[PDB]
């Protein structure tokens, strides 16, 4: 019940599932439990009216927000494969309630880029070789915001560039998408569904 | 009813039906169901005060509304064929109902635009030998933006720059003026009158 | 009941008669109406008050009445300064005027053949010789260049309603003290879009009263 | 009751006299009617605030020109005052009319003189020493144009000067007041007047 | 109950720490006592908030807040010591009754900034041979603002630039980190525990 | 019951005393009569809101302007072993403020202070600790910008504010208990005055 071979639907899912595995230690009584931080693609307005209607009366948080906020052509014989150079810019918004939980959450995901971070995605069709695409996601900016009624919740917003490869409508019909990638210590991983890696929000 | 001949409303016509004949899938249990997005030419408050009209419906969204923004001299013995390099910008602005039909049609539209696309529009006078008109249309930017009631509705704003021809009207009762266009694959269709690219805001 | 000499005064005349004499085609059944655009000068925010009380519907006698004040031009100028390139006039003053032409129309349509109408002619500017003769010397010869430096795009509406398309002109002009209209009127002529020499009119020949 | 040798209320002088003799002419059955347009020294929101109370119900108050002070600054070109210093004032003049006539006339007698600038020579003498010649560069900075309505009503036009002018610290109107001159629009030496002499009372 | 081996936090304490230990003159009938201003480790907004609580009592200030307000790539095989140069910074704000108090309390920061300060901070993972990280902490600006109510209450704050080091998350359970650092007269004094440094806004 | 020996203190006072002694002259019947301009050192917030406490009316409305309030803006390090003589370059920002109720009295104070800006001043301040040989520290300061503005109810009141980049030195509290700092400096005329406490500059805003 929709374009999977939509080539934005493979770069949301690409850059969740990058953060789709980060987790956060709680000590307890009874010992260590980690939580793994849940991960939903919508636009942030809408998330944090969500947000609210959930936190009307500590399970919800910490959670992680990602969004598609901007593209263009990169400025460095028809179009597709070889494609066209995109540019797509990712809003990726963590709240949580204590400032703990956010140090161990950007910890882990800040030291990978420098400014940048590489990935090797292999996109094959059907069954031919599988193409070969370079992807530099660039660390952009940071931006921190707090929020009360009382403690109440912390807003750290990383904002990326993505710089990958766009080309037209290759229909579900003519064969599914293969996708894998490396992940933050280049171990290849495949690219999972969407429904595998965002929580709904709806 | 209307300057038939108008430069202007020759390209209104151009991006018109350059983005007139765009569709989204949409699977069915009996099958595939295909649906082309309508388009139409009106100011874009205008637009969305009617749809807001219409809204008040799954069989009016997707759709698309261009209109022109600004235009300009195009700083590189009398005024017309030799002609004057104008330059005008359009406002392309797709509204959608969900994410998915959004990354349909803008996978149609952006890659095609590296940053540029060019098209070779013939028009001709009457009988004489037509004019050859070399068209640039660059993609300047792109805007993403959400609207809600409860889900509601997305709207994607495309920018794009036609470096065209401008010269002093050409009466209609001096003949009708001729035209085609290359396509985004290269193919010479005619641009049709403008009834027959956008439906009828009104 | 004005100086008639004005330099100003003769700016203002001179573009409001370059874009004098516009029109638009209308067809009908019986046959293609064409109507003159009228052309006013009045600050911009005036103008905008006036139309809407104009525009507004009080008695039946009005509703007819309507669709008959626009499409319409309002010119004004807007910005000045000295132009950077014994005594002081002709030899005189090279200065800068900027105009504000404010177009107004009911349909996208009108709006297309007015300026269709104007643009074409300023790559990015367009030069005219303007003569101006005191008594009966010989006349004094003016390079005036004109330059269209940006256009600005926008709408109104109640129900349709309203389409505003401003073009910005810089006039590069000539400036001189004050020549009394009690030593003799200023005789002026101008080349017009096609190069035409015609004579500037009387202010009141040009512009319709906005009062 | 004020220090007449003030640097700056000269400079307030100077410009105003400028400024001072400017008419307009308004034709009449009889015949041509010329008018002096007054002009005051008043910070502009005092002066259109007064001009608002003297026009609620008004054809003998407008024309009027309102000067005043809003910057200055050192002018980056053994002890101080003349030799002084090279200071810079910025003066905004502001034309309020009812007819765009009115306005055009008022210009027309202004803006041509300054191409961007209108120099003036100005003899200030103390006493009865040799008076000190002080070169003053008067430069048309900006204008600006705006409107206001009730009904017609009401037209704003304001040049911004620069004045580079000279600086020095008060020199006491007991050791003496200061004779000024100098050079107008046509490089005539008429004399500075008082302040009185120029400016209407706003007050 | 807390990520110890915490980067961020690690540098949250240092710069605490060194702001930890300034007193205030205030000449008494028996003598010159002397009192230290307790330091806060929250968000400005959270910490006036709480500041407006307590205030509505000369014995609530001075004090000083310090807080991390921004970070980025810190541009000049793995990721983890070796490990990536990471820019933090930290809003200084104190808040004071009397001018007096700011001025002491100033004079005792400002002098060693210029504009930088370097530190050299030792940390040791368990017992293997400390890693030297070489610390630059710039004083970026300062700002200054009242507020009143009748006295009332004197704000300044320091912006500072910390050019520090970030790697993945060390857990606490493979060995807590010992920390040592030059403080402003080059003396290596041992970061305490945070609980040490910050008094509990809380 | 304040830190004397305040590097900070020490140039606000300086700054208070240059223009400590501004007078106006007022023609009376009698004869001439001069006052000295009264100087505060106060958020300029603070200032104005005491100033609208004490004009709140009849007739000791105009014993309470022409006043100057001074203060600190704010401040930086000057981009041109251990620290203090020698000391940090610093650089501080001053607004001094001038209030009045005629055009006249604001003529008079301001070409009392403007011609000496060019578009510097410089003074040579000695810092003696104790009995010390003194410290000599070069004082450029720098008129900056100038604001000016009104207030109105009915005459009312008229504000001119310049802005002042003092590029001065810092170093770490020397604390009182081991000698007072002597303070001396050459004034517009280039006359070494000595720099008084801070109670005898400032008329007390309190």
């Amino acid at each position: 019940g929709y374009f999977y071979n939509s080539s934005f639907r493979r770069y949301a899912t690409l850059m969740g599932d990058l953060f789709s595995n980060i987790q956060i230690k709680r000590q307890l009584e009874s010992g260590d439990k980690f939580i793994r931080v849940p991960i939903t693609y919508a636009s942030k307005e809408h998330f944090m009216m969500k947000l609210n209607k959930w936190t009307s009366i500590e399970t919800i948080l910490p959670r992680i927000n990602l969004h598609l906020v901007d593209f263009s052509y990169n400025a460095p014989v028809v179009s597709q494969y070889n494609p066209s150079p995109i540019k797509m810019i990712y809003e990726l918004s963590i709240f949580t309630r204590y400032e703990d939980d956010m140090f161990q959450i950007v910890e882990q995901i800040l030291p990978y880029f420098q400014p940048h971070f590489n990935t090797t995605m292999y996109e094959q069709f059907g069954n031919d070789i599988p193409f070969k695409r370079d992807i530099k996601i660039v660390l952009m900016s940071a931006a921190i915001d707090e929020a009360i009624d009382g403690r109440r919740r912390i807003e750290w917003s990383l904002t990326f560039e993505v710089n990958g490869w766009m080309y037209p409508p290759v229909d579900d019909a003519e064969g599914l998408i293969r996708t894998t990638y490396t992940d933050f210590h280049a171990n290849t991983r495949d690219l999972p569904d969407g429904e595998g890696v965002f929580e709904s929000v709806d």
